[PDB]
Parts: structure tokens; C-alpha cells; sequence
């Protein structure tokens, strides 16, 4: 960390302290054989510290900007206006200024123009963007104007826009320097960026190039216009000609003007289709070289391609770690679960380790390998069919799969519920005791065998035998009695109150806790405006307040291990953020009277006796009548026992999930007063294997754990598609408005009828604040969202599938629902009426 300036030949990997990414990029694609990088050197962060921040003034400066908000917006005015006018009066000592006239001159000389580039670093952040913060000016001719501009690229570091950018991103000023980019101008017919991996698609296979006529200054700030050309193979896809009216060029003595391209030459395309293909080439040489995709920019002059920067790529959704060969196809279990959040490793573990399905994981997300099964003939063709029956966009999406490069070439008794329930009941009784004496690689070590039982509950045959039961009988229904009956979806309106779901009483006890907290108005006002995690332990005082801790407490020794997201171990139980609870308390405390569970859940079982006794009597006047009514009302019967049960087995998986998660955080704050961990959850970065091994050698590599830490940040940031490719394609499917009214929004129909009402646009349950009329349009929906269906009129999720929580409760709540339905949190607006059909499954944004 000495010199002053460095030649591109002279950089050393990780010099990024030195040089910026800028200039390393440059420093690497330079030793690139085939790969032509105008000749050049970097002004040295060196430079930049000698000159600035070893004045006073500047330090001063710069410790005062340490001390402001985004909001001391004033002072961020003033302050950079000062370290900005201070920068450009501080004259560059004789002494860099002689290292650099010594460099330049190899490049040479001062009579040849030079691109002057900024190329900032954050110390100990070495590979941390600064895309598009700070200032480049292109043809400087001259050592004068070159100083001048030097000055003038590290004052840009100090823009209101660069220091908000750094404050959001919590960059500390003091330790962010900006090195100089001083290189050979190119004068180039065309310029442009290449993306190694279409943008569209994100298939790693596709190429893509924007090209225009000039300088690449025009293009980037950010018009003109520009080309477009996709390559997928060697073969050319797709071109598209942009009408080029602007084009940047240098003039001769020094600078940049902007001209205009003749009328017939703005449409011509802007590379021949051998150069297309030959940048491509020329592109896929620095991934390949880079080993992860790139965004590259270029130059095209007198036939030769030059390289100017060069830059990984930050966007795409990763790909599966399979240890298969050839090309592959991955489901998402995100759409199929509602969940679609991104988990963290000692999460994401958990449920690899319950599951006998092929999953895998990309981004956070847990995906299903089913290529093997669609390779076969008829076990395609099985599945695309049954999978056709949760989800008519994977069956359209799978489709869309074989159609590539030749990518491919018994109901069990009444008495058996309540047997399943209570012996998982016990199970876990069993278990609360047996961890309290399980601690270190013990506690591991027994987890293990824990998972064996979790598995033998959860899977059990009769379990399953009895989970089907319900399914398959709403199957019958609905198809049968549209068939007779015609015009019915009915095995909804007979699902409606159906008993003994531990997920639906969830949601509607909610509103008995409430029928607690209305008489005292003393809680009522604490309740309103508390942001006081342990707000329980206040209430005593108040003069409701025993009575409502007591009633809340009961709610959550019964429901406080579920919590949105809890098929992720590491996610807050409601158990532990009682206060995420308080605004549903809250709002339905005022959208209801008294005992509204009781009236909510009498009328659904009367409007459903209806049904069941319409169907009945309807039938009977049908040709083969009273025969065809007793096979339907055996399937009624059958129908409103099992419903309930469908959702008792995630009960009692995520019940252990908690109790291990109580049980693996002991460990973990354990491992802190051992000095092993940092932080308590930093388990949470580890997958349970890393784990293991922790508690057992005392050893962890942070610099592991730091980059779990950053790559789940940069995941969140993604939505998993229905279907991920081998490629890492993305493809949600696409629906089928058969005759319906166009304009409308598809989706999958799920719960039956239509309605309208406001849209409440709401990604956060405790953000929500639902009123009577609403219809809430959301991302996903499960089980953790229950308790906000009591004053909706509506519902619309983003992702699912028939038979699928809380598509399931929707029905049992008498909610119209529907549910595959692409970007609805994006494409409605909160507040707007709208009206939603869950029979035809529509949206139709009404005035
Ligand atoms: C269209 O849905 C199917 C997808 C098929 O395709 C296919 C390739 O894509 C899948 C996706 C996207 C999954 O996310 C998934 C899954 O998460 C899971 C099992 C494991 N399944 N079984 C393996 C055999 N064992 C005897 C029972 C467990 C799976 O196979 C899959 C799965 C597939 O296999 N497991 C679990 O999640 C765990 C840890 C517990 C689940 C418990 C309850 C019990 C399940 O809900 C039962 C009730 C059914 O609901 C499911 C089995 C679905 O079946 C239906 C009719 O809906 C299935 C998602
Ligand atoms: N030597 C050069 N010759 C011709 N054009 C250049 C040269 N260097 C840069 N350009 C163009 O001018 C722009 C300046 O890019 P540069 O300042 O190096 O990064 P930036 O895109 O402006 N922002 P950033 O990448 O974060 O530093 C590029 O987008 C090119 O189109
Ligand atoms: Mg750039």
C-alpha cells in the first residue's frame, strides 16, 4: 500500500484497496490473452489520502459528516458543498503529480487523449458496488486539465447523491476512497454493454448486447437508445434495431459533443451479425475466465473490440447445487406451501432433513428435482396431470419445459382423527421433557432421533389415509355434482364450518380474546399505542389487565408456536413477539360485537345444512334419484370429518420446530459464553450439519457465516419462480382466459363466489389494518394468516393452489378466494374497488 500509481500490467489480484473495483477489473481483463484493454494506470487511493484526508480541515469536515441522518438533509447541503469547493482548491502535491507525469508518459504521452475514470473502494468491503455514483469525463488532453479533472472525479465522491447512497447502504464515509481510471481513449463506430446472461429469462445461457453508434457515454446517462440482440447458443435469436437519433463523439482538441445521426442512418443496426457473435464469444470468455456471469462494457473500432470495464453481475436467481448430471427441472415449494420468504440456512435445513422428496435449495428457497420422473414415458404424464389439479400454471409451465432444445429427451375410521391427534398431542409431551435434559452435541444428537418420530407422525399411513379422505371427497363432489347438477363448485359451500380445524379455531378464537379485552378501556388504551415488546408484563396494573393477560396467554400456549413463516425454524413465533398480535386484537376488537366466533361459525353450518339438504332433495327428481343422493350425502359425512384434519399435521411438525428451535438457541447462547459465537443467532447462518460440528470442535469461520449473512440479504430481494430450470429460467405459467371477460386479472377460482370491495394491498399482518368492506390482496397466505380472514369480504394471494392453507380456510370461512394470480401486489393498488370471482377465477379492476 505504497505507490501512487499503477499501470493496469502492474496489478496484483485483490488490489482493491489500491485501485477500486474499477481498476482491478481493468487490472485482470487486462492479462487476458485475446482480450484487448486500452493501455492505462490508476491514481492510487494513495494519492487520494496523501491529498485529502490528511488535511485537517478535511478530517474535520468528514467527522461531521459522520455524525448525520438522510434527514439532516440541510446539513448534507452544506457540508458536501464544503468538502466539495475544499477538494477542487486542494492542489495535488509536485510529488504524485511527478509520478504521474513519469506513467503517462508510457501511455503515453500528454498530447494523447485519456478517459478519466472514478474507481471507489470501502476498506474491508473490497468487492462493494459503486455503479453509477461517481463522476468519469471522457478526451481530456493535457496535464492541466488532467489534474483539473482528477480533483474534480474525487469532489463527485462527495455529492449529496453519493453520500445518501453511502448512508442507506451504511458505508462509513471515512473509510470509502476513490482511485482514478487514467486510460487511453478509444474512438469507436460503437459501444455498448454486454450482460453474459439475458436479463429476460435470466437462462445462464442467453447472451445479450446493447449497442449504439459513439462514445458509450450517451447509452449509460442514459439516452440515446439503444440495440438490442439476444444470442442462444452460436445462433442468433433475437435482434431488435432501436431509431439511434444521438450519437457522442470526441473532438480533436479535447472534449465530447452530441450530434445527429442522418435520418437513414438511426435505423441501421448498430453490429453486424458476425460481430454480434463474435462479442459473444468475445463475452463469454470472462465469465468463463470470471467463473460467474458479467456485465462488460466495449468498444468497436476499426473491426477490433475493446474491453473497458468489466463487473459481476448481481441479480440473477441462483441455481440449484445438484449432484445430477444433465439438464434439470425444479418446482417450486414456495408456491406450493404460500410462502415464498426467504429462509435461513438452520431453517432451510430442517425441512431437507424432513422431507423424502428430492429437494433442494437456490436463494433461500427449497425447490423440488422432479426431471427423472418426467423423463420416463407415462410418469410425465402422470405427474403433469396431477400436478394439474393444485396448479394449472405448473402444468402449463411444464409443458412450456418439454417443448426445449431437446431438454428432454382406503378411508380409515370415524374414532381415527382424534386417535391421530391425541397421539401426536402425547408425542410431543414426551418430547417437551426429553430436551430439558439434552444439552451440547447431546442435544444434536438426540434432535436426530427426534426427526425420526417427527417423520413418524407427520407420515404416518393412517395420517395420510385419513388427510385424503377429505381431499379426494370434495374431489367426487365437485365433479359429480357438476356433472348432475350442473352449475356447481359445491364441495366449498359444504366445506363451510366443517369441524376440528385447529386452523380455523386459530383465527376465530382471536376474536373470543378480544370479547376480553373490550369491557376494560384502560388495556384498550395501552394496547393502542405500544410498541413495548414485554407490553404483558405491564398489564397487571391496569385494571383489565390480569383478566387480558390471562386470555391471551391461553391463546398463545395454544397457537404461540405458529407464526408466519414457521416452516422456518428461525423466524419470531408469535410466542416470542406477542406484540405482532395486538393490531388483528385490536382492529377486530372494533369491527365486532360480542360473541362473534359463535355467530361467524353457527352461520356456515346452517349454510351448509342448505346446501346438503338442496343437493339431496334436487337429485331426487334426477333419473336414477334417491341412489345418486346416498353416495353424495356418504360423501358429505365423509367430507366434513377429514376436512378438519388436513391441517393438523403442519400443527404438529412446526410444534417440534419450536421446541427444537428453544432447545438449539439454548446451545447457541451456550456457544456465546464459551466465546466461540459472536452473536446468540448467529446459528442461524449454519446449516445443522455446520452446527454440529461447532458445539463439538469449538471452531466456526466467520468469514463464512458474514457471507450466509450477505447472500440472504441479496436473496429477499428475489421471487422464486413456479418452475426453475437446470439454467435457472425462470417460468411462471401462463393462464387460460377461455371465454372471460378479457381485461380481467386470472387466477385459480378455489373458493366460491363473487364479491367486491376496497383492495388493501398488504405484505405485513400486523401492518394490516382490515376493515369490513375489505378484499385483502397479499403475496402468500398460510396458516399465520388465519386470524385477519374474519373482517375481509374477500381474499387474493399471489401464489397457491386449490387444497393448499389458507386456500383450504377460505372455503371454511365462506371467503371467496382466488389465488395463482402473477403480481397481484403489484399490478392492484391498494385502496382500489375491485371485484373478485373465486367460481370463474377473475379480477376485474372496477372503477
Ligand atoms: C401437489 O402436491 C404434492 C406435490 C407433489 O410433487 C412434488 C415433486 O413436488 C413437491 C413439492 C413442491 C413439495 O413442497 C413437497 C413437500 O413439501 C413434501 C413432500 C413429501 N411428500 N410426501 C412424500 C411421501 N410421504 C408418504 C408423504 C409426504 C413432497 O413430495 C413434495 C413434493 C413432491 O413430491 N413434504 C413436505 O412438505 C412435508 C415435510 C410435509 C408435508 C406434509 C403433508 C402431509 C403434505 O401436505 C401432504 C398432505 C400433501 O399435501 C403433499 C404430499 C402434496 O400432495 C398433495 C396431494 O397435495 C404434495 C406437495
Ligand atoms: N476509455 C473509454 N473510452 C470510451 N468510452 C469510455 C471509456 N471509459 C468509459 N467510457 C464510457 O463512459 C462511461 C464511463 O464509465 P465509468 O465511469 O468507467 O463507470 P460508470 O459506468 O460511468 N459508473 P461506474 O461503473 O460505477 O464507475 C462508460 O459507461 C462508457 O460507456
Ligand atoms: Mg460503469
Amino acid at each position: 500500500m505504497k505507490p501512487y500509481v499503477l499501470k493496469f500490467q502492474e496489478i496484483r489480484p485483490h488490489s482493491e484497496a489500491l485501485v477500486g473495483g474499477k481498476g482491478m477489473n481493468l487490472g485482470a481483463c487486462s492479462n487476458i490473452e485475446g482480450v484487448h484493454v486500452p493501455a492505462g494506470f490508476c491514481l492510487t487511493t494513495e494519492a487520494y489520502k496523501r491529498t485529502l484526508a490528511e488535511n485537517n480541515e478535511f478530517t474535520q469536515l468528514l467527522q461531521r459528516l459522520s455524525s448525520l441522518k438522510t434527514s439532516d438533509m440541510d446539513a448534507i447541503r452544506e457540508i458536501s458543498e464544503t468538502i466539495r469547493t475544499l477538494i477542487q482548491h486542494t492542489q495535488i502535491p509536485s510529488e504524485i503529480a511527478s509520478y504521474m507525469d513519469a506513467t503517462l508518459l508510457d501511455v503515453g504521452g500528454y498530447e494523447m487523449p485519456f478517459a478519466v475514470r472514478s474507481s471507489a473502494t470501502a476498506e474491508d468491503l473490497p468487492h462493494a458496488s459503486f455503479a453509477g455514483q461517481h463522476d468519469t469525463y471522457l478526451n481530456i488532453i493535457g496535464k492541466d486539465a488532467l489534474l483539473q479533472h482528477i480533483s474534480m472525479c474525487w469532489a463527485s465522491l462527495f455529492t449529496e447523491r453519493a453520500i445518501i447512497y453511502r448512508i442507506q447502504n451504511q458505508f462509513d464515509h471515512r473509510k470509502v476512497q476513490l482511485a482514478v481510471v487514467i486510460q487511453q481513449m478509444i474512438s469507436p463506430e460503437a459501444s455498448g454493454i454486454l450482460f453474459t446472461a439475458d436479463p429476460i429469462t435470466s437462462n445462464r445461457k442467453s447472451l445479450s448486447i446493447d449497442a449504439s453508434f459513439g462514445l458509450g457515454e450517451a447509452l449509460v446517462s442514459g439516452l440515446v437508445s439503444a440495440d438490442s440482440y439476444t444470442v442462444r447458443e452460436n445462433t442468433i435469436t433475437n435482434k431488435i434495431i432501436a431509431t439511434k437519433k444521438l450519437a457522442i463523439y470526441s473532438l480533436k482538441e479535447g472534449g465530447t459533443e452530441t450530434r445527429i445521426l442522418e435520418k437513414s442512418q438511426q435505423t441501421k443496426q448498430t453490429l453486424t451479425d458476425q460481430q454480434i457473435i463474435q462479442l459473444a464469444k468475445l463475452g463469454r470468455k470472462i465469465e468463463a475466465y470470471f467463473g460467474k456471469p458479467q456485465d462488460i462494457e466495449w468498444c468497436l473500432a476499426e473491426g477490433a473490440f475493446y474491453i473497458v470495464q468489466s463487473r459481476p453481475i448481481t441479480t440473477l436467481y441462483p441455481i440449484p447445487e445438484v449432484n445430477e448430471p444433465g439438464n434439470r427441472v425444479y418446482i417450486s415449494v414456495a408456491h406450493q406451501q404460500m410462502m415464498t420468504d426467504a429462509m435461513k440456512p438452520l431453517g432451510l435445513s430442517f425441512y431437507l432433513m424432513t422431507t423424502p422428496a428430492t429437494m433442494y435449495t437456490a436463494g433461500g428457497r427449497l425447490f423440488v428435482d422432479i426431471t427423472q420422473s418426467l423423463s420416463a414415458k407415462v410418469s410425465r404424464d402422470m405427474m403433469v396431470n396431477s400436478l394439474g389439479q393444485s396448479d394449472p400454471l405448473i402444468k402449463d409451465a411444464l409443458l412450456t419445459v418439454i417443448n426445449k432444445k431437446g431438454f428432454l429427451p382406503s378411508i380409515p375410521d370415524s374414532s381415527s382423527v382424534f386417535e391421530l391427534v391425541r397421539n401426536s398431542e402425547n408425542s410431543i409431551k414426551h418430547l417437551k421433557q426429553s430436551i430439558e435434559t439434552k444439552s451440547g452435541s447431546d442435544l444434536f444428537d438426540f434432535i436426530v432421533e427426534d426427526l425420526e418420530e417427527l417423520k413418524r407422525v407427520l407420515f404416518n399411513p393412517t395420517s395420510i389415509d385419513a388427510i385424503m379422505a377429505g381431499m379426494d371427497a370434495s374431489a367426487w363432489l365437485n365433479e359429480h355434482i357438476y356433472q348432475w347438477l350442473g352449475e356447481k363448485n359445491v364441495a366449498d359451500k359444504l366445506s363451510e364450518s366443517a369441524p376440528n380445524n385447529i386452523t380455523s379455531q386459530m383465527g376465530l378464537e382471536l376474536l373470543d380474546v378480544a370479547d376480553v379485552i373490550r369491557p376494560y378501556p384502560a388495556v384498550r388504551a395501552y394496547l393502542e399505542q405500544t410498541k413495548n415488546p414485554d407490553f404483558m408484563n405491564e398489564l397487571a396494573t391496569l385494571e383489565g389487565g390480569a383478566e387480558t393477560k390471562k386470555a391471551l396467554e391461553d391463546y398463545l400456549q395454544k397457537y404461540g408456536m405458529r407464526c408466519a413463516g414457521e416452516i422456518d425454524l428461525t423466524k419470531t413465533r408469535w410466542i416470542e413477539n406477542p406484540l405482532t398480535l395486538i393490531p388483528l386484537i385490536l382492529s377486530n376488537i372494533k369491527n365486532f360485537d360480542s360473541s362473534a366466533s359463535m355467530h361467524k361459525f353457527a352461520q356456515g353450518e346452517k349454510e351448509a345444512f342448505h346446501k346438503e339438504q338442496e343437493i339431496l332433495r334436487r337429485l331426487q327428481e334426477l333419473p336414477d334419484g334417491e341412489q345418486k343422493a346416498m353416495e353424495t350425502k356418504e360423501k358429505i359425512d365423509i367430507l366434513r370429518h377429514f376436512i378438519g384434519y388436513r391441517e393438523y399435521p403442519k400443527y404438529g411438525m412446526i410444534n417440534r420446530y419450536f421446541i427444537y428451535k428453544l432447545a438449539l438457541l439454548r446451545a447457541g447462547e451456550q456457544l456465546v459464553k464459551d466465546g466461540i459465537l459472536q452473536e446468540h443467532e448467529d446459528i442461524y447462518f449454519l446449516y445443522f450439519e455446520e452446527l454440529r460440528e461447532v458445539v463439538r470442535t469449538g471452531q466456526v469461520d466467520y468469514e463464512l457465516i458474514n457471507a450466509r449473512k450477505r447472500d440472504f440479504a441479496t436473496f429477499e430481494k428475489l421471487t422464486p419462480p413456479r418452475i426453475l430450470t437446470s439454467d435457472g429460467e425462470m417460468i411462471n405459467g401462463e393462464y387460460k382466459r377461455e371465454n372471460l371477460p378479457k381485461d380481467a386479472i386470472l387466477g385459480l377460482p378455489v373458493s366460491s363466489g363473487t364479491v367486491e370491495g376496497r383492495a388493501r394491498v398488504i405484505l405485513e399482518m400486523e401492518k394490516a389494518d382490515l376493515e369490513d368492506g375489505d378484499i385483502l390482496v397479499t403475496a402468500y397466505t398460510d396458516p399465520s394468516w388465519t386470524p385477519a380472514f374474519v373482517s375481509i369480504k374477500g381474499l387474493v394471494t399471489e401464489v397457491g393452489g386449490l387444497m393448499t392453507h389458507g386456500a383450504v380456510i377460505a372455503r371454511e370461512y365462506g371467503l371467496p378466494a382466488v389465488v395463482g394470480v402473477e403480481n397481484a401486489t403489484t399490478i392492484i393498488k391498494d385502496g382500489q374497488q375491485i371485484r373478485i370471482n373465486g367460481t370463474e377465477g377473475y379480477i376485474e379492476i372496477l372503477d
